[PDB]
């Protein structure tokens, strides 16, 4: 899988579950043009973003909708939401796993990135 | 100090000295005005980005510039910057202090949030 | 799998490969008597140190030589190592997964215990 | 301060206040002896722990009563207590901040290490 998001909870201590996340590219005029979107499975992760083909060089944006998460448990939270940007696939192709861990008032963010 | 900013070096162990910082207020129309910026001092930390008076109740992003602190230092980052997105003083004012803890591919961010 | 363990590296943005991990359970007389260990493999993992059978109610400390990782890479670290102290099984079998995210001068620790 | 130790708390967003810190020091032999001890205070800190005549070169371990924090606001965490185990002024003296970062199920360490 060229890509793929996980979403872990640190209050219960579980993966984070249907947790929504949407993809940007920017385009070549610098707008952020939509990419791909998913909503987390029971284990917290998230696949079939997208394809080796169409995972081009570029710089991509993955927001993760973290205030909807929280509020579904009965928790107002602290951010709108967690974003990370970052260049994928400027010295070849490589696996990314994003990984996401939530408290209310706190996050943390780590990619995981291999060559096959 | 209504807003506050430290920044952390998780490679070194040290503040992240000279990084800078770009706060942003939503405005009434859904886009993003400037509110403020700085660079981080040598303790890592940003002071008088703001006074209770201007520092009213809405959405609020702080920008910090993390890819360009890598490169000052000869390493180049995964992350883009990172960004920490909030609603302030939705509930009467508060003291915020944005922390993040910086490595080439990972962050964590949290807020302390205290009743003056 | 009853418990697990996964190590990421976030200076590289990989897997943690071939960490020694350490596993002991308090005895009644409070000492620490060995477990299990093993090495992380490619993928920064470690199965199969126990089984539902012998993996009981008790407190277990499971230890991590993060110094050894670090040094194999030619990095001088901060830590002796990390070791992460918990509670298991006291409400039913659960299964576990303990991970940690390295950095020279800093770690965090997670862990998802979910009910199979 | 030669040393300096500050507790977050990730669910509420706040100092972790009032939380029991212990330090210990290794012998010539290879036993811990204990070197230091103090709670928390309002803002999440514990000053005063030592001196630097004291505070020489040697390996020093830092228990922070996590467990007891968390019963103590009306939660069962996962971990028994947080250490942070460190080898100290092995190249001079340097102040050093060890941070922790609470939640219930995950916890975060840094040091802060500076040339004074
Ligand atoms: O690919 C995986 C799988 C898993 O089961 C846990 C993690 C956890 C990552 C992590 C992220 C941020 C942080 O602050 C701490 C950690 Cl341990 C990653
Ligand atoms: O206000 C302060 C002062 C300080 O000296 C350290 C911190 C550290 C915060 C922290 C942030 C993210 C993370 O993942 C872990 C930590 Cl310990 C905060």
């Amino acid at each position: 899988c060229p890509l793929m998001v996980k979403v872990l909870d640190a209050v219960r201590g579980s993966p984070a579950i249907n947790v929504a996340v949407h993809v940007f590219r920017k385009a070549a005029d610098d707008t952020w043009e939509p990419f791909a979107s998913g909503k987390t499975s029971e284990s917290g992760e998230l696949h079939g973003l997208t394809t080796e083909e169409e995972f081009v060089e570029g710089i991509y944006k993955v927001e993760i909708d973290t205030k909807s998460y929280w509020k579904a448990l009965g928790i107002s939270p602290f951010h709108e939401h967690a974003e990370v940007v970052f260049t994928a696939n400027d010295s070849g192709p490589r696996r990314y796993t994003i990984a996401a861990l939530l408290s209310p008032y706190s996050y943390s963010t780590t990619a995981v990135v291999t060559n096959p």
